[PDB]
């Protein structure tokens, strides 16, 4: 919509205060002009019909429980754009300035979020398994990922494929978790995940057989189930990634971490410059080294490290 540009305050589903951007006229509307082309927050008001009605707030305090998902779909959707435009030089997902558009309210106990090609659509959950999925900043941008991996490589979500493209996720949701620099962690979707029971998570990147999954290639799940294992098989990349960064010794292999911000560099190189739709996890350890070859020379520590991570998972 047409109007002024203002700064409202509200509170997420977890409690904590942030401003929002919004835009005036009679209502206050959560529109952020102030990065690319927009983003724009609605509410699907329980009907599973898309995007819905543009948030509309009286007054522009934002602290009612009602508002709590819109908050935080609108405030980390910005985090999300500021990471990726100023940490990697990419505007917005398309790297065009496309708006940013979330639907929240979506259905009704709907335990799940997801990038829908044109869109964010999250759930409330159902208050057992899952609070407003809005609320984990690294879902929110776990998600957004998916359209930015659509917009480059293509990976298939499907088997070896499908595993980096959900890696990648797991990888740019948690380098966003730690430049929203508040609870970060190398957990996935620990801010949403069952409200009941203290410390859990989706998934562990540092110790994926925390839940079950695979740290290494000769663990690797080969059955039909979540697409040939996807969210399962991202563990073995996950824990590469872990390792790049932080280091440690894994499997008996040593790996140097290089830090959080060399792991990002390297990995969106590889994902924009060297994988393709069917990339499987050695053509992905080849696109990782050749990147940090690229950034860093052949004889650099980071190509070193980048060589041992995959070692470490078991990845030729
Ligand atoms: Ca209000
Ligand atoms: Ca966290
Ligand atoms: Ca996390
Ligand atoms: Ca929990
Ligand atoms: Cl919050
Ligand atoms: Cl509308
Ligand atoms: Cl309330
Ligand atoms: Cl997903
Ligand atoms: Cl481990
Ligand atoms: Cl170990
Ligand atoms: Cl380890
Ligand atoms: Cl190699
Ligand atoms: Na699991
Ligand atoms: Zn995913
Ligand atoms: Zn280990």
């Amino acid at each position: 919509i047409t109007g002024t540009s203002t700064v409202g305050v509200g509170r997420g589903v977890l409690g904590d205060q942030k401003n929002i951007n919004t835009t005036y006229s009679t209502y206050y509307y959560l529109q952020d002009n102030t990065r690319g082309d927009g983003i724009f927050t609605y509410d699907a008001k329980y009907r599973t019909t898309l995007p819905g009605s543009l948030w509309a707030d009286a007054d522009n305090q934002f602290f009612a429980s009602y508002d709590a998902p819109a908050v935080d779909a609108h405030y980390y959707a910005g985090v999300t754009y500021d990471y990726y435009k100023n940490v990697h030089n990419r505007l917005s997902y398309d790297g065009n300035n496309a708006a940013i558009r979330s639907s929240v309210h979506y259905s009704q106990g709907y335990n799940n979020a997801f990038w829908n090609g044109s869109e964010m659509v999250y759930g409330d959950g159902d208050g057992q398994t899952f609070i407003p999925l809005s609320g984990g900043i690294d879902v929110v941008a776990h998600e957004l990922t998916h359209a930015v991996t659509d917009y480059t490589a293509g990976l298939i979500y499907q088997n070896e494929s499908g595993a980096i493209n959900e890696a990648i996720s797991d990888i740019f949701g948690t380098l966003v978790e730690f430049y929203a620099n508040k609870n970060p962690d190398w957990e996935i979707g620990e801010d949403v995940y069952t409200p009941g029971i203290s410390g859990d998570s989706l998934r562990s990147m540092s110790d994926p057989a925390k839940y079950g999954d695979p740290d290494h290639y000769s663990k690797r799940y080969t059955g039909t189930q979540d697409n040939g294992g996807v969210h399962i098989n991202s563990g073995i990349i996950n824990k590469a990634a872990y390792l790049i960064s932080q280091g440690g010794t894994h499997y008996g292999v040593s790996v140097v971490g290089i830090g959080r911000d060399k792991l990002g560099k390297i990995f969106y190189r590889a994902l924009t410059q060297y994988l393709t739709p069917t990339s499987n996890f050695s053509q992905l350890r080849a696109a990782a080294v050749q990147s940090a070859t690229d950034l860093y020379g052949s004889t650099s520590q980071e190509v070193a490290s980048v060589k041992q991570a995959f070692d470490a998972v078991g990845v030729k």
